[PDB]
């Protein structure tokens, strides 16, 4: 059986190093287990350019499962997203110093976007391997929702075949040093996505516990 | 240009025989402030039944605007919710047992509702008044966010002039008293919803802040 | 049956234009409550300084009780303090620019003092009266642990007839609407702080609980 | 030069069969890293038992250097403590029942006693390997802050050649999985700990920092 499965992290921003997310899906590029076969890309940390990388990213590789992953500072667990929001409203600019209010990402599009992605049973593993995970029902309005958004719009009105989602994931260690933040280490970070990326290989599905 | 605005707060939702949403909005019950012209009424924290409690209060009352009110204990400010999500998924049971997961509020209903509420110049008004306040991007998946869906979905399709909205309150101090949570007086939750109603009946457009 | 309590606020620091303390203690100045008779000053958020400006107030004043009290921003309930701590280790500067690193107060004074409030049934009486409180443990390092230890000092070495401890309250609402922090009215800090020189005028032993 | 380190932790208490201070001390035990020779003991979380053990594991390895560590449910960084305070205040139980309320340690004692270790450096050194730390200035009244005090006490009138201190660690992941809250990798937390001990090992002065 073979799934493959693209997964995309960010680069760093606003004053980090390092953007944990692409640190951690870096290392599963080309990694095989069970059903899956991984790729890992890449996405800057800018809107709408975020969205012209990761429809190329889908032309190359032909995935039949996209899990985008950014980092959410502050949280406690590993979080799938449920619902994408139809809005740009960045607190801070991006990288190349866009700063959109009040905007649509795609006008006319719906206000929200599900998940695709297998998220209760995703939790439920990621927790069967010790390492903390809730499903988030609000992925932000900076780009990292700008993301998720796009990529399910992608999906439904192109490649309504490809299961897709995003995971948002805590701080490394490193990254609460001056200021004290929760954090999870990156070994159990790339773990937690490593079983994400194989449970929506396998399960097409999601379980009824919530 | 006097608008009628309709208020409504939550019966007592089992951990207390006091809900401040309802507390707050039965002392503004025939309230007069500027154009505004006040009405309470008081919704079950049940699934199902909320929403026709709050289809018989359209009836009578032939609103302008409707502000529905709910608690959401641990948050620190006032929140003005900008979306309600199709999704009935419930931790605890409600007041009369149902305990939906998993479940669509409007079977083939959109995914989201985005709030018909000013709710950037309400959230800067309170402000001004020194008590704080900040949009919400989630109103949770339980009664209140039903509520919410509801609202907007009766609005869209059936009473088009309307303007409605959800406003999620804090914890009074009242209430933290076994266990440490955020909370802010009565007094100013009361105050807050005022000025809400007060912004919303003499303004049609919002403001572009966040 | 008459005693005078002797109440101290701080000016503000930081950035702030109002501090609480002072805000709420002046308005008790001149009140009788009980057997208490209330007495407010100011205390500058200067080290060594404000110690000066206490001892002035005792000999102009002549108190039974002292209760200094300073703002704890970021907690949520009225916090009478148990230990006052030896040292001075300031993360910030004082008003007047002095950031004393790891210094004694008193060389050769003890590592700590205990309030002599009866804070057990302060917190019990307030928490009566439906508004949060807790006993804490650290008072920080800052001027107000400073002025607590100096207090007690004072107390131990000269007045040993006089009943003095220190009183942590939060921000109010007005000091959180850029920064989501916990607070509490000016309103039920007030009555808090009244209720806590009425109960320690009125028994000069604490309850044994928690 | 050689400097025997004594590390101690807890037996498990409340529900659990395993306590990450004893964890992470047990594997350390006869690691040698720079100067430091490293020995563990357990201490049962039971008020006045824990240190009549402590006592015996004194006489026994005979120690330069005593640190006992315990866990800080909650916290997000490793913290070594400043002070301890001369208070038995029990909130729940310890493991065989004794739930003393406002006792005394040591009835005459001191009412605080400083840390003998170098906790300024330490904190520096653990942060230099990517890993969170801060000094705390409250270890509780619980077993743990009396372990810590009577460490201290059994110093300064017994063996006051001992450079002895406590430091809280976090929970680790496996114990947040149905509660969230922060977390460090017992990875993390072990490194620390070697690294204090080293650090303890060779300075016996502190640095001055903020």
């Amino acid at each position: 059986m073979e799934k493959k499965v693209l997964l995309t992290g960010f680069d760093p921003f606003g004053g980090e190093t390092v953007n944990p997310s692409w640190e951690a899906v870096k290392r599963l590029n080309g990694a095989a287990e069970g059903p899956a076969s991984i790729v890992s890309e890449q996405v800057p940390t800018v809107f709408y350019k975020s969205l012209a990388v990761l429809r190329e990213a889908i032309k190359k590789h032909q995935p039949d499962i996209i899990i985008c992953v950014g980092q959410a500072g502050g949280r406690m667990q590993i979080t799938p997203e449920r619902v994408a929001i139809n809005l740009n409203e960045a607190r801070i600019p991006d990288n190349e110093g866009n700063q959109p209010v009040g905007e649509d990402i795609s006008q006319g599009g719906p206000a929200a976007y599900w998940t695709g992605l297998p998220i209760k049973r995703i939790v439920e593993e990621i927790k069967k391997e010790g390492i903390p995970a809730a499903v988030s029902y609000t992925a932000g309005t900076f780009v990292c929702n700008h993301l998720f958004y796009g990529l399910m719009d992608e999906i439904s009105r192109h490649h309504p075949h490809i299961r897709g989602g995003f995971i948002h994931i805590p701080y490394i260690p490193e990254q609460t040093l001056q200021k004290s933040a929760p954090s999870l280490s990156l070994d159990h970070i790339t773990k937690a996505l490593k079983i994400a990326a194989v449970t929506a290989a396998v399960h097409e599905d999601d379980i009824e516990t919530g």
